[PDB]
């Protein structure tokens, strides 16, 4: 097969065979090529207390790490010309970053299969003579319009739903969860991370993928097979291809609609998970209780990557009312609109093993505990002098995370008071060891003062009215709580 000149003729099968041998000969570490380790910052943390309007919150810190390992690459962009089934990609830092470098060299014909419901055998294959985003998308769209006319109109299809959620802490941890390129849509979601670590909010992120169809490509027998005879080893080298920087092809793409949902509540109820969940499922088993209180304190921002004209709606549907709306909009697929790429997978060209990526990060999980403010009300309408001795500790946290309890005492402590006297003592959630003592002067020489109330560590509640009344010999007291 050798040519007299000793050259390898561009465009000959010998050219393509050298390419095939070039790739087959590459040795590399799949593990090390596709691995990212974030930052190992696993120090020790400080305990802290934060007073805010209607409550006191203690912020505890715990040590967690998030690790992911998947062959599935989620798509953010809406019109990426690099992301078509069969596309050749380079394995780079840029592939890990979901911003890949495409290898646009002369492509050989390729055959694809779509897995659309109600579609037979031979009608599920598409032949694409010169694979590119345009030509492959053009091929499926043709088929879709056909399918649309003898199924998707008639039959409710519907779509394949995949739900996935997490509690937002860092952008970095959101990246390991949803993809290296999540920052774009995370930044559109307005995720107030500040107020998460500062106790003021709890945020969760949920991803809804609705899959209309998937198109994919059979394993390739020879690495050579994807190139025209015009492509040569020199060309691959000119474009930086080597063992150190080998290549994958995308072996399937999932098309449909996908939404990202930010559920942001003010309620530190650290029992938000269920109230968010029931809102997702839309089960509505008596929304006028505890779950209702927190769902009424939920802001919602959503980024939608629909089956519609390719662009992302960034809408802030505001209230949780318009969440069922979203899970419903792309529910059925009729083939009136081909959805867009929602996720894709890649396989090494050398040998077809699917490339799985490995991401990790350490992040700070912040637990939040809320102690609500209350008021202590006092009512004195007895025919006697009384004195109160009201006492407590206000709790705070010093750098070093130790418990600081500084003692306090009501100002009018010890004063004689007579009827009718009423006051109202605001007690913030950081108060501990409440003591209330009330004595009354009976006028008896032998029992000058009688204590009519004496409690310690009086539980802080939203509302406590201690009323006293009656006479010097028959005082009456009521300890009324309201929560
Ligand atoms: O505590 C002072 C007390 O003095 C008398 O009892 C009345 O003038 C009351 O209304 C007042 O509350
Ligand atoms: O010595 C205690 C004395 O304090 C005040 O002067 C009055 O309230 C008296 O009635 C009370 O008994």
């Amino acid at each position: 097969h050798h040519h007299s000149s000793g050259l390898v003729p561009r465009g000959s099968h010998m050219a393509n065979k050298a390419v095939n041998d070039f790739i087959l000969a590459m040795n590399y570490d799949k593990k090390k090529l596709l691995t990212h380790q974030g930052e190992s910052i696993e120090n020790r943390f400080i305990k802290e207390g934060n007073q805010l309007p209607d409550e006191f919150v203690v912020i505890e810190r715990k040590k967690r790490s998030l690790s992911t390992n998947t062959s599935d690459i989620s798509v953010t962009a809406t019109n990426d010309s690099r992301l078509y089934p069969g596309a050749l990609l380079v394995v780079d830092e840029t592939l890990l970053e979901n911003n890949p470098t495409l290898l646009a060299v002369d492509r050989a014909p390729m055959t694809y299969s779509i897995d659309l419901p109600g579609l037979a055998s031979s009608d599920s294959f598409l032949q694409v003579e010169d694979p590119s985003n345009s030509s492959v998308r053009g091929a499926v769209n043709d088929l879709l319009a056909k399918w649309h006319q003898d199924y998707g109109q008639v039959n409710n299809v519907p779509a394949r739903m995949q739900y996935e959620k997490i509690t937002a802490h860092s952008m970095e941890q959101l990246k390991v969860k949803f993809g290296s390129d999540f920052e774009k849509t995370g930044n559109s979601l307005d995720i107030d991370f500040n107020s998460v670590h500062s106790g003021e909010k709890q945020i969760q992120i949920v991803n809804f993928k609705q899959i209309y169809y998937t198109v994919s490509v059979d394993a390739v027998k020879n690495p050579g097979d994807v190139f025209q005879d015009t492509v040569t080893v020199e060309d691959l080298k000119q474009r930086g291809i080597s063992a150190e920087r080998p290549l994958v092809y995308i072996s399937s793409v999932a098309y449909g609609r996908q939404v990202y949902l930010k559920l942001e509540t003010t309620s530190k109820s650290d029992e938000v998970e269920a109230a968010f969940e029931a809102l997702i499922k839309g089960v509505k088993v008596a929304p006028q209780t505890e779950w209702k209180q927190i769902l009424d304190n939920t802001e919602v921002k959503a980024v939608i990557l629909g089956g519609d004209p390719s662009s992302g709606a960034r809408v802030v549907t505001g209230k949780v009312d318009m969440v069922e709306d979203l899970i419903q909009e792309g529910s059925r697929f009729t083939a009136d609109h081909p959805g867009l790429p929602i996720s894709y997978t890649t396989s090494f060209l050398r040998d077809n093993v699917v490339a799985t990526f490995q991401n990790s990060t350490d992040y700070v999980e912040t637990k939040v505990t809320a102690y609500r403010n209350g008021d202590l009300l006092l009512d004195h309408s007895g025919a006697y002098v009384a004195q109160y001795y009201i006492t407590w500790n206000e709790l705070s946290y010093d750098h070093q995370g130790k418990e600081v309890l500084t003692p306090k005492a009501w100002d009018r402590n010890g004063q004689d008071l007579t009827a009718h006297f009423t006051t109202s003592i605001p007690l913030k959630g950081n108060v501990r060891n409440l003591s209330v003592k009330i004595r009354e002067c009976t006028g008896l020489a032998w029992e000058w003062w009688r204590t009519v109330y004496e409690k310690t560590d009086l539980p802080l509640v939203r509302k406590r009215t201690i009323s006293i009344w009656g006479t010097t010999l028959y005082p009456q007291v009521e300890d009324k709580v309201e929560n």
